[PDB]
């Protein structure tokens, strides 16, 4: 599809479902239909990587994930730490009560202490699971909806870190890999999550790679460097927005605006718009 569906009718069209995060169309082609395609990070879908040409609508997706869910969960259950190198383009979201922070190149000591947080939080979960004796995330959520829970006072719910431009991310943070690569393989059992962009498959190595259950792909510049298979040579150049993913469907990315309109022309206005509206 070439005119991208706007956040506020992707999510009318939808089925909600928690931890169900609407993003874009799929062309379901056997029949012609075009539904609603989303994200489901409650399990192994939490963590997400993003793979893509320049300019072929990385950071918008990720602008269009977290306004998704901000419009459609609570903040007490969902929340985003945003690393911002791949366009700037994180910052318009830094007002919804969903959002932790958003750090950029020019404030190093933020990035810092985001993945320390991230962190705190994993290895905080990992003593609090064991303590309040808590199977599984899945329970976890459940104890927080209970205001009688010990556990309800833990102000954290899923907890999502997204780094837009990991070859930048490394090259200036080298000892945050390490780091990174720890929460991405250990952080879904607790609710955090890992959320990475990179314009090449080739820069975003194994180790952390292989723990992002769900990989989007955009027209890349190496066809054979492909994530997903063969039906990546099928996206048209020159289309931002267009991506295949693990059904093996083509998708078109909304955009992340709630005022109707079929573009992303005039998008940093209407993602304030988008966040005020949301405030509902
Ligand atoms: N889903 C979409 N629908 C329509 N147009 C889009 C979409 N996503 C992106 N575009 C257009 O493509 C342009 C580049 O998008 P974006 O900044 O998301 O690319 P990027 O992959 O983040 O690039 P880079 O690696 O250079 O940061 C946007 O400014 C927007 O105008
Ligand atoms: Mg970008």
């Amino acid at each position: 599809l070439t005119n991208p569906v706007p956040l506020n009718e992707l999510i009318a069209r939808d089925r909600r479902q928690p931890l169900r995060f609407a993003l874009g169309i799929m062309d379901e082609p056997r029949r012609h239909l075009q539904d609603v395609w989303g994200v489901d990070v409650s399990g192994a879908g939490g963590n997400i990587g993003i793979g893509g040409a320049p300019q072929t609508g990385k950071s918008t997706l990720l602008q269009t994930m977290v306004m998704s869910a901000a419009a459609t969960h609570s903040p007490r259950n969902v929340q985003f730490y945003c690393i911002d190198l791949g366009g700037g383009g994180l910052i318009y979201l830094e007002n919804l009560p969903h959002v932790g922070g958003v750090a950029n190149r020019s404030e190093p000591d933020k990035v810092n202490r985001v993945v320390a947080e991230m962190q705190a939080v994993m290895r905080q979960r990992e003593t609090t699971f064991k303590e309040h004796r808590v199977g599984s995330i899945g329970m976890y959520r459940q104890l927080r909806d209970d205001p009688s829970q010990p556990v309800a006072s833990d102000p954290y719910g899923d907890v999502f870190l997204i780094i837009d431009g990991w070859p930048g991310f490394v090259g200036e943070f080298p000892d945050l890999e390490g780091q990174v690569q720890d929460l991405a393989a250990q952080g879904l059992a607790f609710g955090v999550h890992v959320i990475i962009s990179t314009p090449r498959w080739t820069e975003l190595k194994s180790r952390v790679r292989d723990y992002l259950g769900t990989k989007i792909e955009f027209r890349l510049g190496d066809v054979n460097e492909t994530q997903i298979d063969r039906i990546t040579r099928e996206i048209p150049a020159n289309r931002p927005g267009r991506a295949v993913s693990m059904e093996k469907h083509h998708l078109m990315i909304g955009v992340p605006r709630f005022d109707g309109v079929h573009s992303a022309d005039n998008l940093v206005e209407a993602i304030t718009a988008g966040v005020t509206q949301i405030a509902s």
